[PDB]
């Protein structure tokens, strides 16, 4: 599916079996889940500490727990972060395993 | 042109005649030129006070200021918000403008 960006791009995925909605962000070096979605999900894995991700209002504290996303049909098991942000993103490392792709 | 995502989409676009580097972010809503750039800036146009963004780190104060970004032929004119943050990002607002499309 092609997104046209004239409304935030999101879409829904199963993370530990989960339906959440997410943004996909070509901006976000790395896929972080909020503390809130980390919460909710039906299965969690440890969680390891991280240092911390940079934005647009300074940094913020994280913590990396592994996780298995499906969505087109991919199974993918990776470490997402986790952090007090205000929604679910997934960035360029999951988005370049889906194969989602940026043109201009 | 098509970005994959491995590294951080970025492309030189001139704006009031500057060639700048700027991210390329489906995660933005509206794009925000750094001060740095902004005084770097060939040309520059009034300042009007901005009620400011959000991000990972919390909320930042912005202005905002006219300019003409030329890239792919095109030649916009629009409003860009200027803050504090640590790369000139091309939010929705712009890529909308351009035709950029994020493909899953
Ligand atoms: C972890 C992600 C980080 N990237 C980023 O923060 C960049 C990424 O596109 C982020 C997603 C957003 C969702 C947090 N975008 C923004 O912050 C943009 N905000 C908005 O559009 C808000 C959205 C927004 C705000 C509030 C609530 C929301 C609820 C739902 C949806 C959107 C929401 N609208 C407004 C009007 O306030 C700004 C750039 C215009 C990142 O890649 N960090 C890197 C490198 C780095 C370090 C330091 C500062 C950086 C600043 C930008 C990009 C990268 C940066 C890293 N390795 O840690």
């Amino acid at each position: 599916v092609t997104y046209n960006l004239e409304k935030r791009p999101t879409t829904i995925v199963l993370i530990n079996d989960t339906p959440l909605n997410v943004l996909l962000d070509t901006g976000a070096d790395t896929s972080v889940l909020t503390t809130a979605h980390y919460n909710r999900l039906k299965y969690r894995g440890r969680k390891y500490q991280g240092t911390g991700i940079g934005g647009v209002g300074g940094n913020v504290e994280t913590f990396s727990t592994p996780v298995t996303i499906k969505k087109k049909g991919r199974h993918i098991k990776t470490r997402m972060l986790v952090a007090d942000i205000p929604v679910t993103i997934l960035g360029r490392d999951i988005l370049q395993d889906l194969g989602a792709k940026l043109v201009l």
